[PDB]
């Protein structure tokens, strides 16, 4: 049985709106309703993986595990296996695969990240599960993130609370946070960013919805204003919505948004948002291609509508040679040139590189870099032609080219890491020098980049 180089995910967010679903939810699942939908001909073939999260849950762990798998066994006739699930209060995950696929996944991992302090601790935060698949790691965070109109400052914070503690992956990739650890990272959930208009304009924005006119509501989006101000999400991508606001409609019906404040809503307004979202991070120069996005029609239980997506990810086979894993292959090497990283930071320490992939044996430490002071104020650190030569365990091209140097900065004085980044493998050309690039994030922030030249050995 050949190994894939290609599987598609289902990605769903649901916030059920503490009440139990409606009988049939098989459109969830078929990415059918609003959107960016599935072609009707592809509606038997089951997806490889199914990543089901959900806000506030009334159901039992139980009780949502026999409507999933009976679900997809009526869309199917595969009875999924489950691979984890996860709660933390009323926000849940859960990842089912085809039974095909057991023996494919390993390192299963879960956590939870709450956040808020003592007022704003007690029912917001994260879940999260991660997995190996072959020779490819994925990560998917579901988030409920704090609710309201004029709190996207707290949910930019949230999400950084998140991504900072959320404890999934590799835990020897120390000096990285999420948004690193994953070939694949799928960040989904009721994000509760909201359509920033004045309270005024509600009918108008329900009439641009009744005309399909999403466009013009979408560039009022705090998600995507936010996100282009780099103020959440840096380096994370995005379909375009072309699906209405899921957020907040009458329950039994889709024909009416409830937006006006009452005592139920604290009086705030719910103004049609896009609430619930899907977004992914992957290493660069990895496949991944959104083949949907969108909005179910009829799941009406909830005052907020599911949102599908749905994903090609290439993935990689487990890898063994006569040499690694187990040793080093010395037909291979990674050299970087001319290397430099700029830097935000204001202090004054020295700094040295860490080196993390998979591909080597452990991790690699080089040298202090020299600082000088950039033309406009910035720290710069040059390690010229003095980092270490890397020696990856395996020098067959068609193994190093698909793998991912992971770099860290990291201050001699604290051993604390200034910034991170990624580098591909997948390169032009081997025994070239080639520039290379990064930028280096820092709990999710710019704090600088990474640039020089590559040269790269294989056994080819
Ligand atoms: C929100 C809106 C627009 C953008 C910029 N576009 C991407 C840059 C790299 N590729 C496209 C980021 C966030
Ligand atoms: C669903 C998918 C994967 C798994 C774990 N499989 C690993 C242990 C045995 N071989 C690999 C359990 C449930």
């Amino acid at each position: 049985q050949p190994e894939p180089d290609m599987i598609t995910i289902f990605i769903g967010t649901w916030n059920m709106g503490n009440a139990p679903p409606p009988k049939k939810i098989t459109s969830w699942f078929l990415s059918k309703g609003q959107g960016k939908t599935r072609d009707d001909s592809a509606d038997y073939i089951p997806h490889d993986i199914y990543v089901i999260g959900t806000q506030e849950d009334p159901l039992s762990e139980k009780e949502w595990l026999e409507i999933l798998k009976h679900s997809l066994q009526e869309i199917t006739s595969v009875t999924f296996k489950t691979v984890a699930i996860h709660t933390l209060w009323n926000i849940r995950i859960v990842v089912l695969a085809k039974p095909e696929h057991e023996n494919r996944i390993s390192h299963i991992c879960t956590d939870n990240v709450k956040t808020g302090i003592a007022n704003t601790l007690g029912n917001k935060g994260a879940v999260g599960v991660s997995f190996m698949f072959n020779g490819t790691s994925l990560g998917f965070v579901n988030s409920h993130l704090t609710s309201g109109s004029e709190k996207k400052l707290r949910r930019n914070q949230n999400y950084m609370n998140i991504l900072r503690f959320l404890a999934l992956g590799d835990k020897k990739l120390s000096p990285f946070n999420i948004t690193h650890r994953f070939t694949h990272l799928f960040w989904f959930g009721d994000l509760n960013y909201r359509v920033d208009l004045p309270t005024w304009e509600a009918e108008t924005i329900i009439q641009k919805i009744k005309q399909q006119q999403y466009a013009d509501l979408l560039s009022h989006d705090q998600l995507l204003t936010e996100r282009r101000e780099q103020k959440v999400f840096l380096h994370f991508e995005e379909e375009e919505i072309t699906f209405a606001p899921t957020y907040r409609f009458e329950r039994l019906t889709r024909d009416k948004y409830a937006y006006t404040k009452q005592k139920a809503t604290g009086m705030k307004y719910n103004l049609p948002s896009w609430c619930d979202r899907v977004l992914w991070k992957s290493y660069p120069l990895v496949h991944v291609v959104c083949q949907s996005y969108g909005s179910t029609s009829d799941i009406m239980t909830s005052d907020h509508s599911p949102v599908f997506a749905t994903f090609e990810a290439g993935v990689t086979s487990q890898f063994v040679s006569k040499n690694g894993p187990g040793t080093v292959d010395s037909q291979g090497q990674i050299e970087f040139l001319r290397c430099y990283a700029t830097l935000k930071t204001k202090s004054q320490t020295k700094f040295y590189l860490e080196f993390h992939s998979s591909c080597l044996e452990s991790f690699v430490k080089s040298q202090e870099g020299e600082n000088e002071e950039g033309s406009e104020g910035e720290l710069v650190v040059k390690f010229g032609e003095t980092l270490p030569k890397l020696k990856p365990i395996i020098s067959d091209p068609e193994y190093l080219l698909d793998q991912h140097i992971l770099i860290s900065i990291k201050s001699s004085d604290s051993d604390e890491s200034y910034g991170e980044g990624c580098i591909a493998l997948r390169l032009e050309a081997t025994e070239t020098q080639l520039p290379i690039y990064t930028p280096l994030t820092h709990h999710g922030e710019l704090t600088g980049h990474f640039q020089g030249e590559i040269k790269l050995q294989t056994s080819q």
